[PDB]
C-alpha cells in the first residue's frame, strides 16, 4: 500500500482467490472497525452472520470485536453465522 500515512491490510476473503486491502488510518484496525468496513464493502449480512477473521501468518483468530489487526498483519476473512442458523 502507499507507504506513509495508509496503514494496509491484505486480508484475503475465503470467498476471494486474491486478497483485498482495507485502508485505514493508524496502525492497526479493531475487528469491529475491520468487519463494520469490509460488511458494507462487499454486502455483507450481519443480521445472519458475523465475520471471522484469522491471521494468515500467525493464524491467530480473531474472536472479539476489540481484536485489533495491524497493517503489518495479512489476515484471512471467514464470514460466519452470529446465533441463528449453526
Amino acid at each position: 500500500g502507499p507507504l506513509g500515512s495508509m496503514s494496509c491490510v491484505h486480508y484475503k476473503f475465503s470467498s476471494k482467490l486474491n486478497y483485498d486491502t482495507v485502508t485505514f488510518d493508524g496502525l492497526h484496525i479493531s475487528l469491529c472497525d475491520l468487519k463494520k468496513q469490509i460488511m458494507g464493502r462487499e454486502k455483507l449480512k450481519a443480521a445472519d452472520c458475523d465475520l471471522q477473521i484469522t491471521n494468515a501468518q500467525t493464524k491467530e483468530e480473531y474472536t472479539d470485536d476489540n481484536a485489533l489487526i495491524p497493517k503489518n498483519s495479512s489476515v484471512i476473512v471467514r464470514r460466519i453465522p452470529i446465533g441463528g442458523v449453526k
